[PDB]
């Protein structure tokens, strides 16, 4: 059975290596690998905050989310990445992450936001199905394997 549960320190070098097989010139335009031991806890250690999903306390989901902006005027705005593991997907553990995650941040934002790349077929259908918004498109915004690439900007009204 499915389990949702706090990141441990110890954790962290599995989601290291599900996120490194997760990341792709189709989902980030980000250079990769984009993950690492290092960076992990670099944002363990300023306010980052990680969901795991684990089946048999192997761990097969994670959500990190934070803040948007680090100023007051904009600090209503929270915002996160997901990665399920690719023999895991279509079983509802996205739902479940996504779906703790807007009550943790219910009560202390306003809104929600995320960018999606256009080549990100499957996040694209996620994030309407669970109710986001499109909000915005920017046009071209990266050159992904000879493709001119859109960035797709997600919201959520927290309220
Ligand atoms: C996007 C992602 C997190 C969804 O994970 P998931 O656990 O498989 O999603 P869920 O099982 O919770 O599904 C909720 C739903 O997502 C949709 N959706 C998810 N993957 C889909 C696909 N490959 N094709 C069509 N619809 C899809 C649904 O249609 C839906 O309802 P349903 O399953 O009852 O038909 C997963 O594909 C992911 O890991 N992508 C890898 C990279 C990534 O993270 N992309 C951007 C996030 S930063």
């Amino acid at each position: 059975s499915m389990k949702i549960s706090p990141m441990l320190l110890s954790d962290i070098e599995q989601v290291v290596e599900l996120e490194n097989k997760t990341w792709s010139e189709q989902n980030t335009p980000v250079p990769l690998p984009v993950a690492s031991k290092d960076q992990i806890i670099q944002k363990f250690e300023s306010n980052t905050h990680f969901l795991v999903a684990k089946i048999k306390d192997k761990i097969v989901g994670v959500l990190d989310y934070s803040s948007l902006y680090p100023f007051p005027s904009g600090q209503h705005i929270v915002t996160f990445g997901i990665a399920v593991a690719e023999k895991e997907r279509r079983k509802g553990i996205g739902r479940a992450l996504v779906q703790i995650f807007l009550n943790e941040v219910k009560s202390d934002y306003q809104k929600v936001l995320i960018h999606v790349l256009s080549s990100n077929q499957e996040a694209v259908l996620f994030y309407k199905k669970l109710g986001f918004d499109l909000e915005a498109r920017l046009t071209k915004q990266f050159f992904l394997k000879g493709q001119y690439v859109d960035d797709l900007i997600y919201s959520y009204d927290l309220e």
